[PDB]
């Protein structure tokens, strides 16, 4: 599923991400826009053989099992395919563990390079939340 901006903001809000660990909702919308273009089916392979999955491009080296990333951990305890669903629940729950790990949203390279320090509230302007 390809979400619209406001539709995704509302789904994220309902799943408890607005101000989760101090990150306002617009941070999470901005990250999803530049990680996946709001497409739950996005996959991208990394140089190390790991793969990133879903709307938040969660990486198979630490966070999920895809059966092809040798010596990887599965810290969210889920198959990586569950992250590609039209229901963002699994992605959201895993993201909450990632952002709690110590580096906050810096774990998402596109957040750090494209969202961090910008006016992220613009990502939720116009939305009925
Ligand atoms: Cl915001
Ligand atoms: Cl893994
Ligand atoms: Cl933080």
């Amino acid at each position: 599923k390809v979400f619209g901006r406001c539709e995704l903001a509302a789904a994220m809000k309902r799943h408890g991400l607005d101000n989760y660990r101090g990150y306002s909702l617009g941070n999470w919308v901005c990250a999803a826009k530049f990680e996946s273009n709001f497409n739950t089916q996005a996959t991208n392979r990394n140089t190390d053989g790991s793969t990133d999955y879903g709307i938040l491009q969660i990486n198979s080296r630490w966070w999920c099992n895809d059966g092809r990333t040798p010596g990887s951990r599965n810290l969210c305890n889920i198959p990586c395919s569950a992250l590609l669903s039209s229901d963002i629940t699994a992605s959201v729950n895993c993201a909450k563990k990632i952002v709690s790990d110590g580096n906050g949203m810096n774990a998402w390279v596109a957040w750090r390079n494209r969202c961090k320090g910008t006016d992220v509230q613009a990502w939720i302007r116009g939305c009925r939340l």
